[PDB]
């Protein structure tokens, strides 16, 4: 229990050590005099600065960590920047919770954990201190502080220097973005306009992806929207409104069915509102749809809702409707028990025809008297109205909906399910396949005359478009969004000479999988105008509107340029306020300044800056682009991402090759496979892991937390069953530095070290593949566990003992495949081995050639010592072996058959019919078509387990002779006296003919 606490002193030592001997600091004034194979350049997408950072966090950016401690040792030269994101909607969200409960409920409050003062006392905050949070700069004052803290803690390849804060407290940073949004203005791809976008009333601007809490992806979904004019007499409770025009207002889909209305669905039980739109009518809906109205300038004043009476649907029921197309020229409000609050208007359009629901619920109206009589409802209001043809879908007639519904055997508007499969298999059919039939529109597929059927609605007035979000959007500060239509400084992703050009970049970006590229082809086709025009929030102010501030998304997209020159601006005080290293002042980068710095062809500019610095930059900058490597969760690919392409490609439009390169997508990390959630104690800040594991123990597991894109997982049980090899191998190596003796002075030429050899350099090999394809599960798999394996293999057949210039050669470099996921044990293990220098500087491990046909001898002799440790448990003294030489007959016929069947289609032995057939009609198997199945069954097996080597006439390695190089140990761990091994000629006859090579037999 304190083998943990013996890492974690030797981690803060050589912490100490690192950044006081500065080994991370990397400058490219430095390294341009020395090509190592280039650069190496990775970034992490700067987290946000609400709170230290979780796990989930760390092993997102696991992921570069360890390619920099890889790519060190190849030889590259690795830059690994770390920036803070403040510019968010996120901090102020969370400081304004923190006012409106200390104002609510005192300091200390008193409350009728979930409410954010507990969340901040659970940080150990005096009391005292925990107001000062409310306004949002204390935040960052006090969270930047403690990542730099929790980062140099866990051991991060890291320059300091170039770490920096986001909003407009880091003056350098503003000047940067203003830079950004000059050229973009310039360029044309910001733009200003009256848009459509997810907003939030109680934030008062657009509420985009990161300014949510729910529905992350969900963006404007249109409608058509019904006018119905409620025609004298109107029922009992439309009275004082004696003045006005008064409609029910109802939302549809399909526009070009609106000629078969019979009537309008209300739900006697649900609470509606009436309401002054701007031209004085009175609409009538639910008080969601009422408030996305307002929003969208149906209101006279924008998001006040002039409410003007208030009632359920059953007073409404029977009011008489003139409704728009339905050459039904009056309809009535008819009671449907089964409305969905949440989307629409609360009114659905009631086509029988063509949508099921709707024919069902009309069928029940009919159907059973009290159903009216309930609702008081006339019977000249529904049973006169019959369903009405308009769309023929070619499967199914005039009719479509109520055909469909009489055959999956309906009966009432709450058989939901078989009504749902009714509504896919018809209503998807109905727009392709569809074709109209009413005058004007005489046999169109309505795919085409939609919008023109709309648009003909809208100017005689009968229709107004409406926009809803579509699942519902929360926001971060919990207010339930809406569409609305507003002025709005934006982005102009859908234009399309943009679009290709980014996707052409997309193209030439790699992706780690197939699926990461197809959500950035499916956000690419899908993205839009993207509002980037806030007004509420930390942040950088729009520099020609100035009442505008940048989302978080918007000013994220191309910040990895400042990463390379951070250093020599603010030089790594964090809020940039300390003096420049350069002496460069803040305001002195105007855009012609930063314009030179990067845009390669840009003029010197008439600044007081000498020509030096402004050069050193231009080539810090110049050295380190392009970005090689991004990493993050499978979240960032639908926003930030998609529009860190886009913003690169119009930024340097020209060079190709200062766009990004790389980018790998992890899922989002588990804890103990759970949903890593502070409400069900299940949870673990990074400050929290470090000392729970030990930084190097909680790495090591986070190596094996996944590397599939989908969600990765973190066993705390397995972080402890990594702290025990850890120091069980710490203990092992102390080991044999007290023992340089007792091992093998002289020629290493045994059976057992060569192969020992040759394998400790196919794990060095696949290691190195497995690190360079950022597999950092297999890479630990070869690289350690296996490297374990086979030490402990050639510990146990090394009855000789062990040799001792192979043994330092493996601790070295098992250290070495080890270094980039556990700097500091290793960094430990390498000053035991007394070398003179950091770890860090070491070159990769060369690998020595590799003795296949060795491993497999050495294979094949393991699986036989396990197969005969079975044979065992049963019942002795002496054992006999034996193992055939050729293959008996039968069997040299059916793997001479086998390998005519494998030589004669590229390796695709046919199925078990085309084989069992043919071995039958060779009449040398006839007493054996009962043991010439299972076998051809077993080779398939193991020609899907080691290469066809299986399909051979005849092994690569004596077998006999590999037996008895190692016959010692076997007596010795198998207890027994004397072992002999007869060629399996001299054996008897079931020994003789059920005997093959590679599966010898024996008895006692
Ligand atoms: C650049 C700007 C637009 C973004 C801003 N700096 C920001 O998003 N900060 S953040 O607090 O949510 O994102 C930090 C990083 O960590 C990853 N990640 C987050 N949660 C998890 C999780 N549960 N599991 C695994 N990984 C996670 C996530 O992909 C992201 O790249
Ligand atoms: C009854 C419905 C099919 C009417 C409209 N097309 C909708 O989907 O809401």
């Amino acid at each position: 229990t304190a083998k943990v606490d013996f890492l974690k002193k030797i981690e803060k030592e050589i912490q100490q050590k690192w950044d006081t001997e500065r080994v991370f600091e990397v400058n490219a004034s430095n390294l341009e005099k020395q090509t190592s194979k280039g650069k190496y350049f990775v970034t992490f997408p700067y987290p946000y600065m609400n709170g230290r950072l979780h796990l989930g966090h760390t092993f997102s950016l696991s992921k570069c960590e360890f390619a920099v401690g890889y790519q060190r040792l190849k030889g590259k030269c690795c830059l690994f920047p770390f920036g803070l994101h403040c510019t968010g909607m996120p901090i102020k969200a969370c400081a304004d919770k923190l006012k409106r409960e200390i104002e609510l409920y005192g300091c200390p409050p008193d409350f009728p954990s979930k409410y954010q003062w507990g969340i901040m006392k659970s940080l150990g905050l005096s009391d005292e201190e925990i107001v000062k949070f409310s306004e949002a700069e204390h935040w960052l004052d006090y969270f930047p502080p403690l990542a730099i803290q929790d980062l140099k803690r866990m051991g991060l390849k890291v320059d300091w220097r170039r770490s920096f804060i986001t909003t407009d407290v880091n003056p350098y940073y503003d000047s940067f973005v203003r830079w950004q949004f000059l050229t973009l203005r310039e360029r044309n791809k910001i733009k200003f306009g009256k848009r459509y976008t997810i907003y939030s009333p109680k934030d008062g601007q657009p509420c985009m992806d990161h300014d949510r809490q729910t529905g992350e992806g969900v963006g404007p979904q249109e409608y058509t929207l019904l006018k119905l004019k409620v025609l004298e007499p109107y029922p009992s409770k439309l009275s004082g409104l004696k003045g006005k025009n008064i409609f029910l207002v109802a939302a549809t889909l399909r526009p070009e069915t609106m000629f078969g209305q019979t009537n309008c669905w209300v739900r006697p039980d649900m609470k509606y509102i009436g309401f002054e739109t701007v031209n004085g009518d009175i609409f009538i809906c639910t008080q969601k749809a009422a408030r996305n109205m307002s929003y969208q300038g149906f209101t006279k004043d924008n998001g006040v809702v002039p409410v003007v009476k208030e009632l359920m649907g059953e007073e409404i029921l029977g009011a008489s409707l003139s409704a728009p197309l339905t050459s039904y020229k009056v309809i009535y409000v008819l009671p449907m028990l089964t409305i969905k609050e949440d989307k629409g208007t609360g009114v659905v359009t009631s086509v029988p025809s063509d949508s099921p629901d709707d024919i069902a619920a009309l069928r029940d109206l009919k159907k059973k008297q009290a159903l009216r009589a309930k609702y008081g409802i006339r019977d000249d209001m529904v049973l006169p109205f019959e369903p009405v043809p308009v769309i023929e879908i070619p499967g199914f007639g005039n009719l479509s909906a109520v055909t469909i519904c009489d055959e999956l055997k309906i009966q009432s508007q709450n058989d939901r399910e078989k009504l749902a499969e009714a509504k896919e298999k018809i209503y998807l059919k109905g727009f392709y396949e569809g074709i109209m039939l009413v005058d004007g529109f005489k046999g169109q597929k309505v795919q085409d005359v939609k919008k023109t059927i709309q648009k003909k609605m809208i100017d005689a007035g009968d229709a107004l478009i409406y926009m809803e979000p579509e699942k519902q959007v929360m926001s971060r500060s919990s207010d339930e969004c809406v569409v609305a239509l507003c002025d709005q400084w934006y982005l102009d992703y859908g234009e399309e000479n943009w679009k290709k050009q980014t996707s052409q970049c997309l193209k030439n970006l790699e992706t780690f999988c197939e699926e990461t590229r197809r959500n950035f082809e499916a956000t690419l086709g899908w993205l839009q105008e993207h509002a980037c025009s806030r007004t509420y929030g930390l942040g950088t102010h729009l520099p020609w509107d100035e009442q505008w501030l940048i989302e978080s998304l918007s000013d994220s997209t191309i910040y990895m340029a400042f990463y390379t020159v951070a250093h020599l601006l603010q030089g790594g005080n964090l809020h940039g306020q300390a003096e420049s290293p350069l002496g460069i002042r803040p305001q002195q980068m105007t855009k012609e300044v930063w314009d030179y710095v990067f845009f390669k062809e840009a003029p010197f500019p008439k600044t007081q800056i000498a020509k030096e610095k402004l050069d050193q930059l231009k080539q810090e900058f110049e050295f380190w682009y392009p970005v090689d490597l991004r990493v993050s969760g499978k979240d960032l690919v639908p926003n930030h991402l998609s529009y860190y392409l886009y913003n690169h490609v119009a930024m340097w439009p020209e060079q190709s090759d200062k766009w990004p390169t790389a980018v790998r997508a992890n899922g989002h990390l588990l804890l103990n496979s759970e949903k890593m959630s502070k409400s069900t104690g299940n949870f673990l800040t990074l400050t929290q892991a470090i000392d729970k594991f030990s930084a190097d123990g909680m790495r090591l597991a986070l190596a094996d937390a996944g590397d599939t894109v989908e969600d990765a997982n973190f066993v705390e049980a397995m972080a402890d069953a990594g702290i025990l090899r850890l120091y069980t191998w710490v203990e092992w190596v102390k080991e044999m530095v007290a023992n340089w003796d007792s091992l093998r002075s002289g020629p290493a030429s045994t059976f057992n070290d060569r192969v020992f050899a040759s394998e400790l350099n196919a794990g060095i090999i696949k290691t190195d593949q497995n690190y360079e394809k950022m597999m950092f599960k297999e890479a630990l798999k070869t690289g350690f566990f296996e490297f374990q394996a086979a030490k402990d293999k050639y510990r146990e057949l090394a009855v000789e003992g062990m040799h001792r210039e192979l043994v330092f050669r493996f601790i070295e470099v098992q250290t070495l495949l080890l270094a980039p996921f556990c700097p500091h044990l290793c960094e430990h293990i390498w000053t035991l081995l007394g070398k003179p220098d950091s770890i860090m500087n070491a070159s990769w491990p060369v690998a020595g050639p590799v003795n296949e046909v060795l491993i497999h001898s050495s294979q094949y002799l393991m699986e036989v010592t396990h197969d005969l440790r079975l044979r065992l448990k049963n019942y002795p003294s002496h054992c006999t072996i034996y193992v055939a030489k050729n293959y008996p007959p039968w069997q040299h016929t059916t793997l001479s058959v086998l390998r005519k069947h494998f030589e004669a289609n590229n390796g695709k032995l046919p199925d078990n019919k085309v084989i069992a057939s043919e071995l039958g009609s060779m009449p040398e198997l006839k007493k054996y078509m009962k043991k010439v199945m299972p076998f051809v069954a077993m080779i398939k097996e193991n020609l899907e387990k080691m290469g066809p080597r299986i399909l051979d006439l005849q092994l690569e390695f004596d077998e006999k002779a590999v037996l008895m190089e190692n016959i010692v140990y076997l007596t010795n761990s198998l207890e027994l006296e004397h072992i002999e091994v007869k060629f399996a000629s001299e054996a008897e006859d079931k020994i003789r003919e059920d005997c093959c090579p590679g599966k010898p037999l024996n008895v006692f």
